[PDB]
């Protein structure tokens, strides 16, 4: 379930990171718009960019945590206040990290392997309802 999950993105969490990360990027290409560095760069391209590989790093490690730190896939209050403050996200509305999940749980459905994706699609709907209650947009 859930919490394998966690422990099996986090055993090779740089190439799932990635792939998740681009799965959402090709899914919503409108979303580089937030990402300008971004636009016109085939996948093995922005993996080779550092801010690509160093931001999507650090967004699974943080989600990893936020997901971790969850009961039943509802985060911590205080989790989302973090990600609401953060000032590199001041652009961003619950829309951004709604598309996210949503590719990140067509990934899982598309994988090979057992992730229980009906518990991510809930923990993104909670994350965005926390987010959204924690001040986001
Ligand atoms: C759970 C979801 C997310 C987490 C945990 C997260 C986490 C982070 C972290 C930790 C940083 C600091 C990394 C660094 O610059 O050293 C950062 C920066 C940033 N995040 Fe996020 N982020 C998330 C979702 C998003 C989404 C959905 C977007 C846009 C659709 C976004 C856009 C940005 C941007 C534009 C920056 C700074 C510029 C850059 O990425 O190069 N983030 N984020």
């Amino acid at each position: 379930g859930f919490k394998q999950d966690i422990a099996t993105l986090r055993g090779d969490l740089r190439t799932y990171a990635q792939d998740i990360f681009l799965a959402f990027l090709n899914k919503y290409p409108d979303e580089k718009r937030n990402f300008k560095n971004y636009v016109g760069k085939s996948d093995q391209e922005l993996k080779s960019m550092a801010k690509f590989g160093d931001h999507t790093e650090k967004v699974f490690n943080l989600m990893m945590e936020v997901a971790d730190r969850a009961t039943d896939c509802v985060p911590l209050a205080s989790d989302a206040s973090t990600l609401v403050q953060m000032k590199q996200h001041s652009g961003l509305t619950t829309g951004n990290f709604e598309k996210l999940f949503v590719a990140l749980v067509e990934y899982m459905r598309a994988s090979g392997q057992s992730f229980d994706s009906q518990s991510w699609d809930r923990f993104g709907k909670n994350l965005v309802s926390a987010l959204s209650s924690a001040g986001m947009k």
